[PDB]
C-alpha cells in the first residue's frame, strides 16, 4: 500500500485554502467540497 497522489485544482468550493493554510501542511492546507 502506498499513499495515493491526488492531483487537484484550487477551485471554490471544491478546493480552497483554509483560513490558516500557512499554519497547516499537506492536505490540511486545503478545504472544500
Amino acid at each position: 500500500n502506498k499513499t495515493v497522489v491526488v492531483t487537484t485544482i484550487l477551485e471554490s468550493p471544491y478546493v480552497m485554502m483554509k483560513k490558516n493554510h500557512e499554519m497547516l501542511e499537506g492536505n490540511e492546507r486545503y478545504e472544500g467540497y
